[PDB]
């Protein structure tokens, strides 16, 4: 059934492309409306907890907008909830870092945070430098391979129907949702000839690693100023908040 295999990739890139926030025209426009010096300093003088408020509400969002993506997946729906749930946890945050790289420049090293672009000295109230960098380096070596948004799209829902996650009740069921992911993603690679970023892409270590040590700091915030977040999914809400 090879047009099952391109329905799926036009079913996954719709379900993205409903979901990714900003229109990558959009961020690349933007590219030259950078923060004055002025304008750093003002977000440098913010209370760390002011920084966190904010910060936090742009990844919750970013959260529901990839539980949003993956709802819209084919199949993803069918899976028990307790499986739903596994691969939210598991890898909803590993695609928010994923996604981050669109809206990093590496000409610059900076970000798109707040309507323009800053360098990572625009956390320094956050007082978290080891692992902001840690954010814009992983950043940086995205950037590198010069995603599309296809490639983003595919590569992001196989960062989420991974049947490896430990603790899934129908690993079976997922693991078919997962080789036909793959299959779309190669062929489209093939399709484009780009398979050379198959070699490229991030060892699994590295983004399990960045992710864990994001969450943990998130967690640590979160019990220290706990920010009010508007849970659209009650299941997931539950796991991750106490
Ligand atoms: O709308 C909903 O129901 C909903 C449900 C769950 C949800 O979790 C968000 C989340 C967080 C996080 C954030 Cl982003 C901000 C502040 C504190 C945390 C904290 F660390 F405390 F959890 N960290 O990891 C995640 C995460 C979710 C899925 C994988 N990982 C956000 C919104």
């Amino acid at each position: 059934s090879l047009t099952e295999i391109e329905h799926l990739v036009q079913s996954v890139c719709k379900s993205y492309r409903e979901t990714c926030q900003l229109r990558l025209e959009d961020l690349l426009r933007q590219r030259s409306n950078i923060f004055s010096r002025e304008e750093v300093t003002g977000y440098q003088r913010k209370s760390m907890w002011e920084m966190w408020e904010r910060c936090a509400h742009h990844l919750t969002e970013a959260i529901q907008y990839v539980v949003e993506f993956a709802k819209r997946l084919s199949g993803f729906m069918e899976l028990c909830q307790n499986d739903q749930i596994v691969l939210l946890k598991a890898g909803a945050m590993e695609v928010v870092l994923v996604r981050m790289c669109r809206a990093y420049n590496a000409d610059n090293r900076t970000v798109f945070f707040e309507g323009k672009y800053g360098g990572m000295e625009l956390f320094r109230a956050l007082g978290c430098s080891e692992l902001i960098s840690s954010i814009f380096d992983f950043s940086h070596s995205l950037s590198a391979l010069h995603f599309s948004e296809d490639e983003i799209a595919l590569y992001t829902a196989l960062v989420l129907i991974n049947a490896h996650r430990p603790g899934l009740q129908e690993k079976r069921k997922v693991e078919q949702l997962q080789y036909n992911l793959e299959l779309a993603f190669h062929h489209h690679l093939h399709k484009t000839h780009r398979q050379s970023i198959l070699a490229k892409l991030p060892p699994k270590g590295k983004l399990r690693s960045l992710c864990s040590q994001h969450v943990e700091r998130l967690q640590i915030f979160q019990h220290l100023h706990p920010i009010v977040v508007q849970a659209a999914f009650p299941p997931l809400y539950k796991e991750l908040f106490s």
